[PDB]
């Protein structure tokens, strides 16, 4: 009874009730896999998204079929994480958000792609460019 | 007989002694139970509570009592964490808290919400602020095994 | 070009390097998953598969492709377990085989199947059944984390 | 929506498609908790439940209601493990099922209590003797942290 | 109020409701402290005991106490171990009982003593012998730190 | 003879060979215990003290003679933590110095106190804030086990 | 001033109140020092002697001083294992003991001398047997660092 | 300063001061490499020699020059372990001997030869004998 | 044929399959060993490289083999490790780069030398400066064995 | 044949083929032993030692001779790290060092003394204020065995 082709739309929130401090959530998602874009073979990750919410949280269980929407799906690993980034900023709108995917590496490269971003204007724009700078310095 | 739905009331607190400097007490809370609103199933974590006291203290007995009661109590958890920390302001009045709760996975996923609060207009409001820009840089491995 | 229907037909072997020998050879897949089949849900597994050749040895690759063509099959674990070992069996004539599965949890519980064989009448039905009578003495602790 | 008074009638067993060969199947179950039965406290576990099946197995959906109507039943850890092995035992009438619990410290105490059981008359019985009588024989180190 | 003076009677026990099965207990005692005869210097010992109950068995805080009246007691590590075994066999009248002391080091040598016992004239009393003949044939890495 | 008391007079220091470096000294403490000042019921802890000595160093034994008086000394982990820190400033006047204690649980929650000094107007001062505002950023594993 | 040449004269024992029953005493001595005989290169071990004692028991300090008097004695390591066992058998008249030396390397090799003894024609001798017969079937994995 | 191709002359023994008692000595080698008889590739194990003397022990510093004359040498895993083995025997006739040498695993294959030998007649011949069959169940 | 006299002319690249990106390619060569200059004994280690492509990545195999070259060749292990790095950048133009050695004990002593490199003037560069001053706070334990 | 009386002048240089890049060297020394200078009583250490060259290496053979050569002297612990530390300094006149020795346990409390140094006025004394300040912000788990 699972969508396995991509499907936003499954994607659901629900307000937050706490809007005067920032918080962090983190889902981990370590049973993720979808299609390598040219081979065809499939790829697996774990997956962590962290957000601080403004005002809408996204519900665990449809984040859960929206990740499994991806299992008979093909794109690259960076815009596969970037996909799903926008999906949740669309969804949330959040004041912070990062994915980062650990993909079982192949070849020795540790492929772990890694997007943020920060609510435009914010002093969130520049937690996101001082995280991302971060990211790389011990991966 | 003990109370399992929610009751903010039993927490209890004692003097610090020692106001003159800033300390961090942590509770480790691995026995941690609740229920999800829209299920009725059961949820399970560890919380980390971390606190910097002003001039009151929660006392253990009570935090005890005070996590049981949400044995039979549904929320979502990241309000049970905002909750719990705002029943911890409440009573205490801390210089700075922070909660952080590592659930048990459903459905493939954890959610591990982290929370935190300085004194507003003061060297701590400022440290809650570094703690979230720099919570979790290097996020540790989950496979749910 | 990968079929993510059940297929056993892309299973290869090759001659044993040592049929004068005993030697473990070695699986290790992180990355198993298939279908549950009451529900539709996914599942997901690190199986371990070890067996000693006598004439064939699996050819590592096709291996990797035969679990991968799981993706779409829906059957419970421990049917699982057995399906992988028969076909290998069924691939290989293996003096030994022995496969097992540790699932990542659904609903708080993680199910571990483990299945063994010996070819009948040798010192390898010893083996296996030596194997069953002691596996697991320990278990690993798990906190679904 | 769910039961949480002790309730053996939610087992649920499926067929063994696999009769003719002895495996295993663990289910790893880290998120039990029951009540104490004098003070009313809540007691927590993990418990490993690993068993050989004839014609049934245990369907883990069930299991975990199962698990689940727990939660507010009072007994005694020691109980709790043999309760739990005589339910399975009456559902699935298997070849071999062992319960081992570990549950969290009480008084600085914790109760690790392990029970087994082959099927009387057959070689079972003496797996069951066997690993009672190896059982343990190194015990993991505990420090209560 | 707590008694830190040596105290038997303590000790507290409640019927078996499973005696038609052997199954094993243990508790894990990682805070058990006492006197060093001579000196007078604390001592310090995670202490494992695992009996298979016949009729009666000990009641868990009851056991906490009764290790509790050693924290002012003299004695050599090897006699309270002992000591504690011939207590319980009193109390309780088990099937197999063992005991055994991981005692934290002193001018840079620690002593774990491992005493058992088993119903004399029964297969237990072999179980005993057995497990004696092998115990800790893998000693593990003691580096004092 | 061994005072079981509280006793700050034991503690000794002996002059710094070299004050005209910085440099951290730790001392592990996992044989500490104490009693509960309500119930009367001992508890547990490692401890953890590092400093940067300034003219005067601890004397070891006499660490070990000091910590022994809180054998039968009643006080909550909070303030055990300060008075141990306070007594090793009066004796010591150090650059910089921290007492992290870990105790182990109780009703299934342990405390973990963590408080820390450095002198006034120095740089060592900012150390401690530093220190006190990035302590515990990643709070470890506990599951009471 | 301690005395660091050869000296079993200073191992003193103390009776077994416990004689009625077989029971083990485990020392771990993680801190022992030689030299090699035909270099004078300082040699390093962890030693673990374990026996089940008759009317007489090893004093720990004793065993201290004892083997602190090897620290400026040259002798190849199977010597000292059979050194240290025949001077306990000679203190001690035990049932039985063994005595395992764990050597650090030296030009890339490590030297694990094992050692036992049982009272002759006795229980113990065939147990002698048992464990040397069985001593070590599954080597622990040794890398160097 | 190294004799790198094979060399048994090196190994040297000294008296067993203890001829009375049963007790084992072993020896842990996890410097040990040799060439491939085939390729020429270079092997790596670690080698585990276990022995109950008679009347000889090997000296430890001789057994590391023996070890090292395999550096430059090609023969197989199985003779490798059974040269090696021979020589011990040879060097020092003791009651019971066994070497298990555990290589870095090449597809999958841990090729961990595993001989032993008991003195002809005695009770260490069944000694063996019970040890080799109890290698197999657990390797 | 291999060389097994020092051979850089055997290190071969391929293009980068994402310049877009800054992923750690990782190598991992547990069976280094190379001869030590003063004695002619030798020396063996794992080998740990990790770099950051611009345009090349380094062939796996062809690396395996340039370190197979080291097998006869005469050097300390702090000037082994620069000459890969050094090799490695020669050959690859790469982003950045490191290569951590870790010895066998010779004497009781092992010697682990570190290395890095960035492109100079890029945040490369400013990478492996962090990465050097923030090198190994916490050395793991090594006892040798 | 070798001084264990301690003996500096043992230290041996060799120069730096590669001046111009900062890399580190790491010195595992798990056979470190010593005398207490009170008691007369010998102590046991782990040593790491770290440190970035400029022009000369130390020679590890004679870092081996230079550590034995503290066998019979007498020093406190943290005397030693700094005597050690101070002498390397000498010989090498490095970029930066540190010196981090972990000791084995007396009446319970072990000592972990930490030093280093950078080149005075430079980025490497800064290096050592920052490791200094960052000094074990996580200890590790330490229960004396
Ligand atoms: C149940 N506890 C539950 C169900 N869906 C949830 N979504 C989120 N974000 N958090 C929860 O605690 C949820
Ligand atoms: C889904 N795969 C599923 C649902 N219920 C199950 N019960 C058991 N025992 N095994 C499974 O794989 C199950
Ligand atoms: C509470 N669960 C409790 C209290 N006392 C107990 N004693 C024993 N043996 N087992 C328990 O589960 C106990
Ligand atoms: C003190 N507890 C002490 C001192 N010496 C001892 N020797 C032995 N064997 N056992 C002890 O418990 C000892
Ligand atoms: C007993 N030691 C005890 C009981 N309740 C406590 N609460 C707090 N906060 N601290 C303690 O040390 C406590
Ligand atoms: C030095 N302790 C040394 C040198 N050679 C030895 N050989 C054997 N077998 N044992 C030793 O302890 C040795
Ligand atoms: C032999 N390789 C050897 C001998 N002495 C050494 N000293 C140092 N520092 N490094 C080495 O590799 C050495
Ligand atoms: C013995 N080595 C000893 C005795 N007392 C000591 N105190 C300190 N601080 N350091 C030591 O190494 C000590
Ligand atoms: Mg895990
Ligand atoms: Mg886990
Ligand atoms: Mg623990
Ligand atoms: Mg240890
Ligand atoms: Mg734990
Ligand atoms: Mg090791
Ligand atoms: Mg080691
Ligand atoms: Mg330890």
């Amino acid at each position: 009874n699972y969508l396995f082709e991509y499907a936003p739309d499954v994607l659901e929130s629900f307000p937050n009730k706490h809007v005067n401090r920032d918080y962090f959530v983190k889902f981990n998602c370590p049973e993720f896999t979808s299609l390598c874009p040219k081979t065809g073979q499939p790829d697996f990750a774990t997956i962590y998204i962290s957000y601080i919410p403004d005002e809408k949280m996204v519900e665990s269980k449809s984040l859960k079929l929206y990740l499994f929407s991806f299992r008979n799906h093909g794109d690259f690993h960076e815009d596969c994480m970037n996909i799903i980034m926008n999906d949740l900023i669309e969804l949330m709108d959040p004041r912070y958000i990062e994915v980062w995917g650990k993909f079982t590496p192949r070849g020795g490269i540790s492929i772990d792609p890694y997007t943020n971003y920060g609510k435009p204007g914010t002093k969130y724009e520049k937690m996101a460019e001082y995280r991302m700078m971060n990211h790389d310095l011990y991966p």
